[PDB]
């Protein structure tokens, strides 16, 4: 809906002969860089002046139609400026000019008797906006027929901001791609022309080419040059088939040849992402400590959360993981994070910047230095101080002074986590570190004008708009093209409370992505997003739109992010009003279903795929007892219950599946592709019947070519679901188990064999005996006790596997 | 550019009424095999007789248009022979005949007043060629309307040599596919109908089905039935998106189910390729020695170069690799290859056929016999002699006499490498051998007529020429369809010296692919390509064309491989000459870019992907400070610097991005789809403006339908580059390192623990003590010394990991 005013509504209803005029505020293709110079053309005939400039009226023969469906579709127009005007043709074909950018603004001025009749609320009462886009256009077509009249038309094409649909805006993890190295002057590379000059001086990605090999030195044979995939289980969109779709999903990516893995992700909410090994080296005079800088996400994270030192996280999943290895906090009920590690008291709080120190299970001292992104942040005093002492191995191997790391080695917008290992004989290899990262600071607006962009990383269209209004990783949209009021309205539409489940049965309340239990948190579409910035802007934005359900629609010149909705105030379009043509198209054979299957990245499965399925006794009995399953995978939703409700809603949406296609007059201007209307064609039997538009085609003439979708109340009324809490699937099975029992009987043999069946020799560590004891599993009997020979001594029992993993030391402080 | 002669130029300018006639020299569809019988049809009306045959003039109502752009596009025509001629329809529908081949040559004879006005320089002064292609044609269309007129036309289709665009012409590695086994007579396979009879008697891929399992016996659990990918990082061509494209790139292929892995690659220049295991066995009476024949590339390699015994090459990268393991030659400055290994003196020379023997790092004796391809080569006396002694295990296991290997077991065009292992307790498994192979015998022609072939694999259109004029793996093109002078001209265009970088700073001068430092070697587009013959002829050829930049174009009947160029002698086409239409299309939105990114398989990264990126201050300021990055990946270029210059050129080419489309009269015949013209439309302001044509559509009528592309001199002028030599990334991280220090102090304790934390037990081997000692890493302290107990004894220290790798033995010959 565009409001239009009651005055303009009355004029459109009564006057019945209205003189439309288009106000094209073109921006001239300019070379060499300067201030923007605008040529103001209008179609009309006189010279229509609107708030200042004349808007000359000697060109622009015609304007194309602005067709845009409920799918982001590079919405494109095309001028027809006469090719007999020397000025425009010269400006088009001049050598040197480049016009990738350059806004075009079109106003459809409804001329009054004397000068525009003032529609549009809270924009100064002038013409309706019509395009407000960028210019990506062609050129001349000359005909010069030898018989007679020939034509010559300049066809400026112009499209939405999402032109060049394969644009891949992302910051990468290379120094050259981070501060924009150039080859100006003779042979040196200054730092010019990169995203914000702060990056130009951000000398912090310089050692990133060689770090991967340095880690491959201290790493397992299999996981060499190998990260996990930064985005797993992307959204199914009917472009795939289930077998092919699930084949494309890969758990690990080969960093050696795949450079797309180096692109820095964008994470909203709470989600597990792998860490890119930016930096790697070992301390001098003690070359077992390894310093690794891991880049995870993009600017100003809420906080790092529960690092992964392998496939065993620091905070145990359930009493099951509590029993297997030594973990300090719990996860199912209570939201213990790394802050619990830092403080020692059970807390539910993200990492508070530079202090989330040592994680110590019996193996090695893992000191992790966690840093968010910031508009102004400085490198850790750890790396800078150690480089000042010149205590890095590769420094003196190459001969680098106090410039290997320095105060100018910042990392301005990224989520980098300096990780320190202590690789003893007890942790043989550096594992593959991933982490759970909580969100990106989405500017959350409020109907009031108080902007909350502080910690939140909310869940809704706020995420999409933040990805849209970001220079660094999004697509420049300037944040002035959005109307804030309806954006807030649709965001409030998203977070309508879902009285289906309860917060009591959400075990992992925290890692779904809501803080603080008691508060409501039961919101429809609580999506948690990974946006790997290596795919494309077009595809990421359409992925988010498919996730929450909606479309971006620059129809009235503003982007106006709409969502699916039900409301008691629709437009009452009667067939007599519209026009004559009325197409009905039941795509009912292929596009409606009786049961749905979904796919989540469930935190209740240690971020592993989980399946939700229904069946319906009403639906299948309606069909004829035919089995037909909708198939789905939710790339962005991690809460089991909200994904379940969303699957039910999309199932019923499929169940409706009716399309109308007709054309309405200029009376109904302002319609956007998610506005409710009620059709009342009397022959059909249709008295008010809820439809949501799917296409709007604004035409230069004035008619609108609508296309409808059939959406009853049942899809939005939502259903009631059963709790799923006991069916948790912790990832217990990635660690070798410790001795089951242990006591000293005056042997120290009481250790029962580890349940992990591939163990070769246990290790015993005395207080004074420098040489550890070795007992070997020559025979493996799960109920049997093997013996050691042997006061105030401390003891450690680490089971060793055929790989050397070592299991959480069970320690006894006994008196001999 | 076809020269067309001054006489023909004058006639086309003056006469203004010219009687065109087409000379169609069809080749009759013939069955059962015989000499070619040609029907000579012509369009005209009388009987136009050119150089012998009378060219009957009673058929062929019309001929289609010959359109071909800067993309090899199966350039196709279509005859229309009257279907009322009994002879032609009978030859069409006769059952038994096949015409897969059969040349069609069309001459557009410009009839003089009395008999053809003698154009075409060099060809007998006769008419221009028009098609010169092969016939892949359709058939009748009858109508016989009951009302009246009915039509009947024979639509002979005919297309370029690259018809059947999914042909997979390649040699593969099986006995039947190597010598064409057939099923004639009772119960024996003869060797008939294969590429040249020398393969028919080349009985040398017989033991190829079972070799892979024989190695899988002596091989790691992971690399079992697992080769690397013969072509890594193929060319991005906008058909892919970055994420999908980089995901498709796979480092290893599963040989068990992937039979495309067995196809023999073709390599030009130096590049790393894996070795297909076409043979494997062990000696009797001593079954530790393993004999493996590894097929690498095709005929007449310049030489094998730096074999790989794993991920650790024989020739160390830098002092870094020199320190880790024991490797003899250097690579980053000096070009030490396996010939250094054989001779013992630092050399830079490819393998000299069958003698590049033992590589001996302390572990086992790696005896490698290297063979090139050759039109007449014989199997080594090694395999034949051992088979004569009948000392192969599987021989007497199965009961095979002196025919398991024999002088008949040649490999008459293959780059095979008889590799001998000595699997001791010191090299537990046979590793996965890959290697670096130098090129193909490319026939390099010279303006003089002296063909230099055998010598070097060059880098240019000569590679594409060899791939085109090869019966074995290319597409039969007979080498008579090419005009040698234009090909030599284009090759000289490619190798114009790039005064951007210097040879002083290209570390791996040799392993890029140019021999002998001092010489120039600074050439634009030094592509070093891999052509796996399992993809297709069409896609491989377009791969080379996208690599160096160019197109294959048979408009004038000759393939005429053009490349992009700038020249001061263009054609001066004025709009008044053209006709009436003049299209213009600025795809500035999607096809104009500011920053480039590239992907190379550098030899300065042990053949691992590397990223070159630019930012440009002029361009981004020209746009509006809008970041839109061109993305590239060079599959064929291994120079950092030449790929850098190529990325700059292609970025600027994208920056220009203008297309014209118009038609010109027959005066301008000969225009070729990559020729320079200067278009001078007066109104646009366009005085001479350099365009390279993108399309040429020769028409039966005479008009030519050109399409232009805008390339200013800035793309060809090229720019300067920065030194990049210190930023090398050798693969140090693929081997276990030995003890850091070692000396004997009057026991042997001095060995400092290996930097590899994957260490279990060191091994000490005395001169007389049969049983080696074991010192175990019960505690790992990087600065500590552990002890052995214990004249004229020899010592060896091999660190052992949890896998059994073993390091390079550190040895002291001390007196106790």
């Amino acid at each position: 809906m565009k409001k239009i005013l009651d005055s303009a509504k009355n004029y459109l209803n009564t006057h019945d002969k209205l003189k439309t005029a288009c106000l094209i505020a073109l921006e001239l293709p300019s070379s060499s860089g300067s201030a923007a110079t605008y040529i103001y053309l209008t179609d009309y005939f006189r010279d229509v002046t609107y708030n200042g400039i004349l808007y000359r009226s000697g060109k622009v023969k015609s304007i194309s139609s602005h067709k845009q469906n409920r799918q982001l579709s590079i919405g494109s127009l095309s001028f027809t400026i006469t090719g007999t005007a020397e000025d425009e043709v010269l400006k088009l074909v001049q050598n040197g000019v480049s016009f990738l950018d350059r806004g075009i603004t079109i106003h459809q001025a409804i001329i009054n008797e004397e000068g525009n009749i003032l529609p549009v609320d809270p924009d100064t009462d002038g013409p309706l906006l019509f395009f407000r886009g960028r210019i990506t256009g062609g050129g001349i077509k000359d005909n010069v027929n030898t018989s007679g009249i020939g034509t010559s038309v300049i066809t400026w094409n112009c499209s939405n901001q999402f032109y060049d649909f394969d644009r891949v805006n992302g910051r990468y993890t290379d120094d050259a791609s981070h501060r924009g190295l150039e080859v100006v002057n003779g042979t040196l590379q200054p730092s010019n022309g990169a995203k914000r000059p702060e990056y130009q001086e951000d000398y912090g990605f310089f050692h990133s080419n060689k770090s991967t090999t340095i880690l491959a030195k201290y790493q397992v044979k299999e996981e060499r040059y190998k990260l996990q995939s930064k985005k797993k289980l992307f959204g199914l969109s009917r472009s795939y088939s289930l077998k092919k779709y699930y084949e494309t999903v890969t758990k690990e990516v080969d960093l050696d040849f795949n450079l797309a893995a180096k692109f820095i992700p964008v994470v909203y909410g709470v989600q597990k992402i792998p860490g890119i090994p930016i930096f790697a080296d070992t301390e001098l005079n003690n070359p077992n400590i390894v310093y690794v800088v891991y880049a995870f996400a993009e600017g100003e994270i809420d906080g790092f959360l529960d690092f992964y030192i392998g496939d065993s996280p620091m905070i145990c999943f359930d009493e099951t993981d509590s029993d297997t290895r030594t973990c300090f906090g719990r996860k199912k009920i209570v939201g213990d994070t790394m802050h619990r590690l830092a403080a020692g008291t059970s807390t539910s709080q993200p990492s508070v910047h530079g202090q989330e120190y040592k994680y110590n299970d019996g193996n090695g001292d893992i000191r992790i230095w966690t840093f968010h992104g910031k508009p102004d942040q400085t490198a850790a005093q750890v790396l800078v101080d150690i480089a000042k002492k010149k205590g890095f191995y590769l420094q003196n191997q190459n001969g680098n002074g106090p410039e290997y790391w320095d105060s100018r080695y910042k990392l301005l917008d990224t989520a980098y986590a300096i990780v320190r290992f202590t690789i003893n004989e007890n942790r043989t290899e550096i594992p593959e570190i991933s982490a759970e990262v909580q969100g990106k600071k989405v500017k959350v607006y409020n109907s009031d004008g108080t902007i909350k962009a502080d910690k939140t990383s909310l869940n809704g269209i706020w995420q999409l708009m933040d990805y849209l209004t970001s220079d660094r990783y999004g697509a420049d949209i300037t944040l002035d093209q959005f109307p804030l009021q309806k954006v807030i309205s649709e965001a409030k539409i998203l977070d309508i409370i879902d009285e289906s489940y309860q917060t009591s049965w959400q075990p992992y309340w925290r890692y779904v992505g809501w803080n603080d239990p008691l508060s409501e948190n039961r919101q429809i579409v609580q999506l948690n997003t990974i946006l790997d910035t290596s795919e494309s802007v077009f595809k990421n934005v359409q992925g988010i739109l498919e996730s929450f359900g909606g479309a971006i629609n620059n129809l009235s010149g503003e982007y106006r992010i709409t969502v699916e909705k039900y409301s008691t105030n629709p437009l009452r379009i009667n067939f007599l009003d519209t026009y004559g043509d009325l197409d009905l198209s039941d795509t009912t054979g292929r596009n409606k279903f009786n049961s749905v299957q979904a796919s989540l990245v469930d935190p209740a499965l240690s971020w592993k795929t989980n399946s939700i399925t229904f069946y319906n006794s009403k639906f299948k009995e309606q069909d004829k007892g035919l089995d037909k399953k909708l198939q789905l995978s939710f790339a962005n939703i991690t809460n089991y219950y909200t994904a379940r409700s969303y699957a039910d809603r999309e199932l019923k949406k499929s169940r409706y599946s009716r399309t109308l296609s007709f054309s309405v007059p200029y009376k109904f201007i302002g319609i956007e592709p998610n506005d409710p209307i009620a059709f009342t064609y009397e022959r059909y039997g249709w008295k008010d019947k809820f439809f949501l538009v799917d296409e709007v085609e604004n035409t230069r003439d004035g008619k609108i070519n609508l296309v409808l979708q059939e959406y009853g109340e049942d899809v939005f009324i939502n259903s009631e679901q059963v709790d799923n809490s006991g069916n948790d699937i912790p990832d217990i099975s990635n660690n070798v188990l410790p001795p089951r029992d242990f006591k000293y009987t005056p042997g120290e043999l009481s250790w029962l064999p580890s349940l992990t069946n591939n163990v070769v020799y246990y290790s015993i560590a005395h207080s004074g005996h420098v040489n550890p004891y070795i007992v070997q599993q020559l025979e493996n009997n799960p109920n049997e006790r093997m013996i050691q020979e042997i006061g105030l001594a401390i003891f450690e029992l680490r089971a060793v596997d055929i790989n050397g993993r070592r299991s959480s030391p069970v320690t006894l402080s006994v008196d001999l």
